[PDB]
This record gives structure tokens, C-alpha cells and sequence, in this order.
């Protein structure tokens, strides 16, 4: 039994389908192995995984985002270096976009096999709401503000926001810092320099966020709305909100929970430009993918590799596409017209392919011991407990 | 039953004696436990420990230096947080100097039990050589360079130096940066800002090292001379070198290897002051102690804790003292009269108690993913492959 610890949101249905398919397979018989999904709820996944990895019953494979989400496990000797496994296995070697495999590497060694869709953060919107108020998707920050003022007036919350998890608030900072100051601002911080939080682009992003909040862009009480229980996506699908800045898994989430809305009334656009900003507007922030990594303590390394091969298969790729995701397998590009929404799938594939920079979600990119302290300070910014200068000063002390 | 992975230099005799004592004690049968030392050679200890921690046979407790030597294991969920264990257990609670327990801590949580001596780096010297050439230990850098010239004139290598391991070279940089720029210089770097390598004090120290190498202060073969096999201590004991900059375990090393020399002819002094420097001249660098940490996977935590209480005992304290170490147990200071050299033991105790700052060895203090590449660059500086400027630029690139 290969245990696979996985992030248990609605998307886990794809991995459930894969465990079933693999378990019934001849490659499985061959390695005398079955996979068992250990589903861990989204809301406390990083802590639960850490506890499990220190336990006698640590998972044989586990779900991650690369970067800071594996750096400690790797430094602690807990991971199998997959570089040679991937190189010598024909299916693994040619199975994924090389850029996505690189995003699951550390120090030039590959530690992840891609296992969900590419996940850039996009601006989604309700096309009904817009049509009713003669709004158009904003190509600039000033137009985004115009849209906020009109929705406010019309009694519609401009943006849905899952304040509870705090990382949905972080998304605003991520795009703002990149648009304003380009990718080198966060690169410096991610590499460990806390002084880097002193960059003027960070302060400008933090002030811009405060203005949005103070001026009602997220309404009142977003700090009590959750993304993970479906609350924030439902605000959008019911036309209680006009827009929603979210990882591209939002489309899948909408399709499964509100299919009528997702089919007819869900729109999308890139995060807008910001006047005077130095960042290339083609840059994206989010998650290049999610990855399986393999525990160095595992007793059936070959069984686990066998299951990992399935991640490159036509059947796995089709299951992702049918879910609303755009997979990172080499065969996916040629299969996008099979998507529930081929225009969206194609918009999303090319947005990522054209991006000069793809910045990993900050709470997954920073060193693990910064992840929570950082989200704590972001929440204090959003609820107005910290001024933008206090926010900067707190982070400089990490 | 409890495996203990330990750094296997000559000092490991004290831990073998502890295992013998514990395994024969009533406390060990009470806790249903025995301990087995898994001795790992000094030269590749951090790598072998990392491989073992990722193995199905990971040790129940293991030797470390605190700081970066545990940061990854802690972040990876591999350690028991000892804070409450320590607080609840009378013997552990009052058994150690609180400053030493703090230096086994991360993020305010205690992960280490002290288990060797306090280990400031000191300048040792051969008193027979110094008497023959009418030298006195240097209190300033100018006196040190006068001593360098006179010892060269006498045909004696001025400093023994174990170039092979590289960290004995690092000691020179550590005290030179601290004396020149103060502890703030390395604090900046340790906390993860690689641009901190650009501080003028780093370049000045690197320049200073180069000058020492170029003028023959370490003679010509030092890159092939080992500390861990005894080669560097032997050069001092035999009077082939006049001085040796080393962690205070050098006293114990000498007493074990060259007892007549250690009894009669070994001198010690603090690292000298430095003209033009800004660092507090009392500051020290080295290891506050070594620690046991406990694997979060351990099946018999109570057996492990019973062995850890021995580290606070009078017997373990006396075994350290008799070895030539100065223990960090609360019972130790009034027992230093039992030391093979009470004068030195007291000197060392006071030097550490008076130091405004005690910087952890850099290769143990920095994040584990910087440790070997930093040592690689220190080596290139000492053997002349990198100029001071190239050394600074390479380290900036970490
Ligand atoms: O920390 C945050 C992650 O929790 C978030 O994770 C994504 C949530 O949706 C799942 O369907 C995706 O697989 C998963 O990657 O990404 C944002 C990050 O800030
Ligand atoms: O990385 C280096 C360590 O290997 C060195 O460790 C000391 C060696 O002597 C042993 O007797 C001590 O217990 C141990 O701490 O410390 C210096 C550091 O740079």
C-alpha cells in the first residue's frame, strides 16, 4: 500500500479516479501495490503534512507546490531525488512541460511530478452583472477602480474575497508588487532577505490594498468569508459580487458547484496594467502546478514511481481537462479543444506560455518558518490592524 | 532500544561512558530502555546524519549544534519540541545554563539538550616554542603579526591549520569579521540576506586572510593538513607550529593525544584586538554547546528523556570536566577545580560568561543549503583561487 497524502478540495476527485484506475491496472499487479489517498482538508494542509511527515506513518508520496513547500523536507533528507528516475523512465522523461518539472526542482535536482493543472491567478467576473451595469473587463488599474465605484453604487460587492484563509488576500499583493516593481522585488525577499520587504514597491502595493479595502472594494466582513467552503466562489456565481481574483482552479470550482453559471456567465481576464509600473504585464503569479514528491523512507519506491507514471497518461490528462483544469503533460496541448470551455483553456495555456516570469504564491515560495508569520501580517493589513508602514516594519523583522 | 547518532571524534568517549552508565542504572530499567551510540565519523557527519534521518532506521536522538544544523529538521516536522518536557521535568528544568538551552532553541521553542562543553574558539600556543624565541601571546593584531615574523625567522610554522575540513579556515574569517565589523555583519547574513556578504568588514577580513597566507603565516602545505585526524593538533604539540586557532575542544584533544605537552607546554589566549575594528573585544565565536535533539518518530520518548536527564547529572558533568571540557550544567562551575587545568577551565568559563555576543560557527549557523557552498568559497579564498573580491561576489550569489 502506497499512501498518498493529498490536498482534499473538490479537485481531489481526479486523484481518486487515478488511484482507482491504477489499482485496477496491470502495472499495479506488476509491483504488487495499491495506492490509498489520504485526504487532508485544504484549510490546514501545510501543518497536517508537517505532523504526518514526522510521524511513524509518514505518507509515501505527498502533494506540494515546490519551492518553500518542499525546501525543508529536502534539506532534512526526507525526499527521493527524482532526477535520475525521471531521466531513465521514458514515460516520465517526456511526459511533462520541462518548465513545470523545473518548478518542482530545488538546487537543480527534480523532486516533483506534476499532478494537477497549471494555476495562474486570473481575474474572473460575472458577465450577467457586467452586462446589467454596462461594465467591461478592466484592462487597467484605473478602469478596475471605475468598475469598483459603479458596482458599489449598484449595491454589488465589487470583489468576492475569501478573507478567512488569508492567501486570497495575498493574491492582490502579489500582482500589485509584480506590476509595480517587477519580479526582482519578491525574488530578493524569497531568497531570504527580510530587508527586501522595505522595497518601495511593497509599500505602494500595501497602500493600494488599503485604499481598496477602505473604499469598499471587498465590502464589509470579507474577513469572515471562506474560499475553501465555497463561500467566495458562490458570491460571484450568484451575482452578489462582480469580480474575483483567484487561481485558475476557480473555473473548475465554478463548473462543479455552479455549472449553469460556469457555462454561460463566467468571464475571465488578466490582472490589469498599473500606470507607471515597471513589471512586464505578461507576468503571472500563482502555482506552476502541484507536485507529488516521494518520501525517502518509502518501502516500495518502484510502486510509487509506477503510480507517478499515470500522471503523464492520456487518462489522467483527460480527467484533469474534464474537471476544468489545463494539465502540464506534453499531450495536453493537443487536447484543449476537448475542454468544457476551449476558449478559456486556450487563453490560460497561452497566458502561462507567454509569461516572462511566473512567481510562485508567496506563502508557498518563502521559507516555511516565514509562511504563517507572513499571512498573519497580511491579515492585519486587510483588517486595518496594521498601517502599510506597520505591515512593512513587521515583515522586515522576520 | 534508543539509538543515538553522535559525532565520532575522540570526545565521543564521554558519550560511550554515558551509555555504559545509563544502561546499568535503575532509571534505565524503570523506563524500559537501553541506549546505543551510533558513532559517525566527524568528517562527513552532517551529510551522514541527513541520509540517516531520511532512512527507515533514523536515529531516536542525534547530535547537533543548534541553529542551521536543526532548522531544516525542525521545519520538516522531524523533532520533538522539548519546551514542555523540559519545563515539566525537575532535572532538565534546572539542569543547564539557561543561555545554553536558549542556543539549542528555534522560534522560542527548545529542541536541544546540552551534551558537550561550551566551545569558544581560542588562540592556543606552544609555550616551549614561545619561551625559546622570547615571544608572548599576542593581545593585538600588530603583536600577532610580529609573532608571525619571529616564528618564520625561527623556522616554525606560525599557525597550525587543518585546511582539509575548511571550517578551521573559517574560524579566522569569523573572528576577523566580528572584530572588524561587530556581530551585526554576520547577523545580517545568517538571517538570510546574501547581500550582507558585501559589508566592508567581509572584504577586509578576506584581505587579511590573503595577507596571512601570502606571507607564510600558515606555511605552504595547510590545504592538505587535517584537523580531524589529529594532524593540525600534532603540529602544535611537536613544536612544528607556534599557535593554533581552534574551538576549546583543542585542549581536550591535546590532553588525550599529547598529554605531556597539554600538561606543561600548552598556552591559551583570547583572539586579539584589531586596529581599526569596531567589534566588542570581549565577543566570542564558536559553538555554545552540542545538543541532543529527539526524533519526532521515536517510539520510546520516555526512554529517550530518561537518557537525556543523565546529561544534567554530576557523573556526566564530571566526565566532561575530566575530559578537559567545561560543561554547561548548572552543577559545573563550582566543580572546575577537578579540571586537568583549573586555570584554563576558569578562564574559559569566564570568557564565555562575559562575552556580549557568542556567534555560532557559520557553517552551522547559516541555512543548510548555504553551508557547503560557503565552505567551497572559503577554501578557494585560502588556496588563492579566488581573490577577496571574487570571494565576496561569489557569496553574494548564494
Ligand atoms: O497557500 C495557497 C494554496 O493553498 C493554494 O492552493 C491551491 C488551492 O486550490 C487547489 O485546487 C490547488 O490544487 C492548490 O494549488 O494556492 C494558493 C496558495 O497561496
Ligand atoms: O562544522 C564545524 C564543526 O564540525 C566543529 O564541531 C566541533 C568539532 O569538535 C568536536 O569535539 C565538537 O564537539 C564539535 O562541536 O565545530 C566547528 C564547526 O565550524
Amino acid at each position: 500500500t502506497i499512501t498518498a497524502m493529498v490536498y482534499g478540495d473538490d479537485a481531489v476527485k481526479v486523484q481518486d479516479k487515478a488511484a482507482s484506475r491504477f489499482n485496477a491496472s496491470a502495472e499495479a499487479k506488476k509491483a504488487n501495490a495499491k495506492v490509498k489517498m489520504e485526504r487532508i482538508p485544504a484549510s490546514d494542509y501545510p501543518a497536517k503534512l508537517r505532523t504526518a511527515m514526522g510521524s511513524p506513518n509518514a505518507p509515501d508520496i505527498f502533494f506540494n507546490w515546490g519551492g518553500g513547500s518542499i525546501k525543508a523536507y529536502k534539506e532534512a533528507g526526507q525526499l527521493v531525488d527524482l532526477t535520475d528516475v525521471i531521466k531513465s523512465d521514458e514515460v516520465l522523461s517526456t511526459g511533462f512541460l520541462p518548465s513545470v518539472v523545473a518548478a518542482g526542482s530545488l538546487d537543480g535536482h527534480e523532486y516533483g511530478i506534476p499532478m494537477r493543472g497549471m494555476q495562474p491567478v486570473l481575474l474572473f467576473y460575472n458577465k450577467s452583472v457586467f452586462a446589467e451595469h454596462k461594465l467591461t473587463p478592466p484592462t487597467t488599474w484605473d478602469q478596475l477602480l471605475d468598475n469598483v465605484a459603479k458596482l458599489k453604487k449598484a449595491g454589488v460587492t465589487p470583489f468576492a474575497l475569501g478573507g478567512v484563509e488569508i492567501w486570497p488576500e495575498l493574491m492582490w499583493l502579489e500582482y500589485l508588487v509584480d506590476r509595480i516593481g517587477g519580479p526582482q522585488v519578491f525574488d530578493k525577499i524569497r531568497n531570504g532577505d527580510a530587508s527586501g520587504w522595505g522595497d518601495p514597491a511593497v509599500l505602494k502595493a500595501a497602500q493600494t490594498v488599503k485604499q481598496l479595502v477602505d473604499e469598499g472594494a471587498f465590502g464589509k466582513g470579507f474577513s469572515s468569508v471562506s474560499y475553501n467552503n465555497g463561500g467566495a466562489p458562490a458570491l460571484l456565481a450568484k451575482g452578489k459580487a462582480g469580480m474575483h481574483l483567484m487561481g485558475s482552479w476557480e473555473y473548475s470550482t465554478q463548473l462543479g458547484k455552479f455549472p449553469d453559471f460556469a457555462k454561460k456567465d463566467l468571464g475571465w481576464c488578466a490582472f490589469p496594467s498599473f500606470e507607471g509600473g515597471a513589471g512586464d504585464i505578461r507576468n503571472v503569479v500563482g502555482n506552476p502546478c502541484n507536485y507529488w514528491s516521494v518520501n525517502a523512507r518509502t518501502g516500495n519506491k518502484d510502486g510509487a514511481i509506477a503510480f507517478l507514471r499515470d500522471c503523464a497518461s492520456e487518462a489522467y490528462t483527460k480527467d484533469l481537462i474534464d474537471n476544468g483544469d489545463v494539465p502540464t503533460t506534453t499531450i495536453a496541448e493537443n487536447m484543449l479543444d476537448s475542454s468544457p470551455n476551449p476558449e478559456f483553456a486556450k487563453f490560460q495555456y497561452q497566458l502561462v506560455q507567454k509569461a516572462p516570469n511566473f512567481t510562485l504564491s508567496w506563502d508557498q515560495a518563502v521559507d516555511p518558518d516565514w509562511q504563517q508569520p507572513m499571512l498573519t501580517e497580511i491579515n492585519k493589513l486587510f483588517v486595518g490592524k496594521s498601517s502599510p508602514e506597520q505591515f512593512v516594519s513587521a515583515l522586515k523583522g522576520l
